């Protein structure tokens, strides 16, 4: 008949009981700030879809982040524009101050509050066990928040999550995947960088939902308590759900595909091949057991599950004794 339907659990029709104007990005119009208030000063890096520069607000001196937008569709500009207001002040999120034309490319550029953030170098080599615990604290908290607004980020990464380690201050950023979320709808499963791709797109499963940014975040949490990122290395998306293969076994994986009637190519079924299941202390070594504990085992071991409906929705994995210190320390009489 086809592949067997899928809802979120959680959230399921947050944007079906909102105005249309919260979700129809479509129709959004933006109102235009001015570019001459700002100053670029250097080029932070290259993207397929943007350029990014550190910049000045030449009226009050304070540095923000430009991205300078590649010539794109205005829908997905508006997408990207609509879901960064809808979600400004929620925890963690990284927070748009500014949209203007910019003179030169005659393109969008978006303005971003500076986070000063530390190099990946210094950080995941320095990172404790607590710190790992409490940033991973607050990634749940931006993901449940974009979660409960009924919007999925769809690449969560090492490389979108910015951390000022010396102020404890995380920001998920690159929103321009995101994408509201309406239970029935069959996305696009080109989303999210290779490595942290949950099996779901892997097998063009295209009615997925929230769950999979929790697919991406147990890839993140694996990377840094095993200390090797990414932690699954495939050469393409088909060796990656092998790499996952490897680790999870094939036998859940299996049982995946037969649990919603999903229809691999028979080469796809060759190069899978049978994996016994691998138990999560199997990758634990003198070198990284300091960031192991078995609250960490059992948390991973509830992200990083097959079926998309069986994996810890955020607010759930909040609640995990993993996290019990990190609570008790938040729990400020301010
Ligand atoms: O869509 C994006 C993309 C970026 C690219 C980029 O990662 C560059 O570097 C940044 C930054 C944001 C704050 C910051 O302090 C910083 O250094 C960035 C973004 C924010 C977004 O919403």
């Amino acid at each position: 008949s086809g592949p067997v339907p899928s809802r979120a659990r959680v959230y399921t029709d947050v944007n079906t009981h909102r105005p249309r104007e919260y979700w129809d990005y479509e129709s959004h119009v933006v109102e235009w700030g001015n570019q001459d208030d700002y100053q670029l000063v250097r080029k932070l890096g290259r993207g397929k879809y943007s350029e990014v520069f550190e910049a000045i607000n030449i009226t009050n001196n304070e540095k923000v982040v430009v991205k300078i937008l590649k010539p794109v569709k205005k829908k997905k500009i508006k997408r990207e524009i609509k879901i960064l207001e809808n979600l400004r002040g929620g925890p963690n999120i990284i927070t748009l101050a500014d949209i203007v034309k910019d003179p030169v490319s005659r393109t969008p550029a978006l303005v971003f509050e500076h986070i000063n953030n530390t190099d990946f170098k210094q950080l995941y080599q320095t990172l404790t066990d607590y710190d790992i615990r409490f940033y991973m604290y607050e990634i749940l908290k931006a993901l449940d928040y974009c979660h409960s607004m009924g919007i999925m980020h769809r690449d969560v990464k090492p490389h979108n999550v910015m951390i000022d380690h010396e102020h404890r201050k995380l920001r998920l950023i690159d929103w321009g995947l995101a994408e509201f979320y309406h239970p029935g709808q069959e996305y696009n499963v080109r989303v999210a960088s290779r490595y942290f791709k949950g099996p779901e797109l892997l097998v063009d499963y295209q009615m997925y939902d929230y769950s999979l940014d929790m697919w991406s975040l147990g890839c993140m949490l694996a990377s840094m308590i095993f200390r090797k990122e990414p932690f699954f290395h495939g050469h393409d998306n088909y060796d990656q759900l092998v790499r996952i293969a490897k680790v999870l076994g094939t036998e859940d994986l299996y049982d995946y595909i037969d649990k919603y009637n999903i229809e691999l190519d028979p080469r796809f079924n060759d190069i899978l091949g049978r994996h016994s299941r691998k138990r999560w202390e199997r990758f634990v070594h003198s070198e990284n057991q300091h960031l192991v504990s078995p609250e960490a085992l059992d948390f991973l071991d509830k992200l990083l599950r097959y079926d998309h409906q069986s994996r810890l929705t955020a607010r759930e994995a909040m609640e995990h004794p993993y996290f019990y210190t990190v609570v008790k320390d938040q729990a400020r009489m301010g």
